[PDB]
């Protein structure tokens, strides 16, 4: 109707979520950040036709019975929706994610293309792509499996909850399951993986130590492996998955992960600087000879930021680096850019050195 008019309308001025809810205008999530989409708070009435108006008459009838729906609904050629009907304050309320089959470059990331192109040649190891909701993180996946599908011939099953972005048949297969729908879990969906001849295999994220030793050990056996990771860099996503473990493992997962570890890139989302909305932090790891000893050993394993500092050559960098990148090319403010930093301390530093 009108609701499919402001829908398309929401989707093009590129939200990622919708926010239909009782008192409140339509809010939309655009880069990050709800704003209202309107002026007029949706009354419980409104928000109910909304609702029947996305519904299937069977789904009208099954939503009498529950609580929460969660469903899928599409505008055909304008978008894919995830749709979360629940309940509130005796209104119902709804929220809608965009599925989108449009994958941004790798320049539009701000991810360094030499790097990401040399990751994806690999056909073995952990790729490990880090930082809390909201980093990009299934962002910079999209656009991984994406250079893959195009430029290989392979099998890619990711297992996903939920999925963020739908691939098509490229040069490679693109296999994907929906945690809740297609398979169980994370865990059921890379244990039976291992049987469906893959070549890539993306585990959404890793939640268990069963799940993370699943994904070393795929990583071991000579598969590509991507996953993620909810911690803020190198140092913090190395300990953090050792730490899955009880104590008296720990150096056979040190092992375990030096040898299979690829990269790791940490991320974060800043403000941009002009304020036309975000750009990326980022933070590379590259499983080098040298960086594996360091992993495989405990007492040589912070020598990981020396490591990252001077390994442009691969091309690593650590955060608090390319934030002064960032800075003195005017992409953030000195305030986000300190705010961010590993150590506000060493980033004056480092930065007065341009
Ligand atoms: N490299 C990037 N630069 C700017 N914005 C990005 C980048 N990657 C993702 N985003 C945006 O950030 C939002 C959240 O990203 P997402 O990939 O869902 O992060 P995560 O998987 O860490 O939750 C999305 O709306 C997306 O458009
Ligand atoms: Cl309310």
């Amino acid at each position: 109707q009108s609701l499919v008019e402001m829908l398309k309308a929401m989707v093009q001025a590129r939200a990622s979520d919708i926010h239909l809810q009782a008192g409140a205008p339509p809010t939309v999530r655009i880069d990050g950040k709800l704003r209202p989409f309107g002026n007029r708070p949706l009354t419980p009435k409104e928000v109910e036709a909304i609702a029947r108006a996305l519904l299937t008459p069977e789904q009208l009838e099954e939503l009498e019975y529950r609580k929460e729906m969660d469903f899928a609904y599409t505008i055909p050629g304008v978008a894919r929706f995830r749709c979360n009907l629940l309940r509130q304050r005796g209104s119902f309320g709804l929220v809608m994610r965009v599925v989108s089959e449009v994958i941004p470059s790798f320049e539009a990331l701000g991810l360094p293309r030499e790097v990401m192109e040399s990751l994806a040649a690999k056909e073995r190891g952990l790729i490990l792509v880090t930082g809390p909701t909201g980093s990009g993180k299934s962002t910079t996946l999209a656009a991984l499996i994406d250079h893959i599908n195009l430029h290989y011939a392979k099998n890619i099953i990711t297992i996903e909850d939920p999925i963020e972005f739908l691939h098509k048949h490229k040069k490679s297969l693109v296999v994907q399951r929906e945690v809740g729908l297609d398979t169980d879990s994370f865990y059921t969906g890379l244990k039976y993986a291992l049987r469906q001849d893959p070549d890539v295999i993306m585990v959404g994220e890793m939640r268990d130590r069963e799940t993370v030793e699943a994904a070393l050990m795929a990583a071991q056996t000579g598969h590509l492996v991507l996953s993620t990771l909810h911690t803020l860099d190198a140092w913090r996503t190395i300990n953090r998955i050792i730490d899955f473990f009880p104590l008296h493992e720990h150096r056979q997962v040190r092992v375990l992960l030096a040898e299979s570890l690829l990269g790791i890139l940490s991320q974060r989302l800043l403000p941009k600087a002009d304020g036309q909305g975000r750009v990326l932090a980022l933070e590379i790891l590259i499983a080098t000879p040298y960086v594996r000893e360091l992993l495989k050993d405990e007492e040589k394993t912070p020598q990981i930021k020396e490591a990252m500092m001077e390994g442009s050559l691969y091309g690593m960098r650590t955060f608090d680096q390319h934030l002064v990148e960032l800075y003195t090319e005017g992409l953030i403010s000195l305030e986000d850019a300190l705010s961010a930093a590993t150590s506000p301390h060493e980033f004056r530093l480092l930065l007065t050195k341009a």
